[PDB]
């Protein structure tokens, strides 16, 4: 599925992503924009053979099983598959554990890169809510 960004918002902050670890909702609509451009359905291969997965590119490395990492990490105890279902509960839920890792928001490179620093609010401007 591809949200909206007001959809994506909306979504997420049901969720209880906004204010998460002290980011603010646009810095979570930001990050998705960048990561997946609102599409569940994204997938990434890194160089290191790892898959990001998801509206937020969840990395098979740590955080979840595909199958085809050898030797990485299933943190999030889900299949990586579950990250592109049109339901983002998987994907929030993990991204909570992942932006409480230490590095905060960080652990998103399209975040700090394309996000931090910015206006973020500008992602939720004129959303209702």
């Amino acid at each position: 599925k591809v949200f909206g960004r007001c959809e994506l918002a909306a979504a997420m902050k049901r969720h209880g992503l906004d204010n998460y670890r002290g980011y603010s909702l646009g810095n979570w609509v930001c990050a998705a924009k960048f990561e997946s451009n609102f599409n569940t359905q994204a997938t990434n291969r890194n160089t290191d053979g790892s898959t990001d997965y998801g509206i937020l590119q969840i990395n098979s490395r740590w955080w979840c099983n595909d199958g085809r990492t050898p030797g990485s990490r299933n943190l999030c105890n889900i299949p990586c598959s579950a990250l592109l279902s049109s339901d983002i509960t998987a994907s929030v839920n993990c991204a909570k554990k992942i932006v409480s890792d230490g590095n905060g928001m960080n652990a998103w490179v399209a975040w700090r890169n394309r996000c931090k620093g910015t206006d973020v609010q500008a992602w939720i401007r004129g959303c209702r809510l």
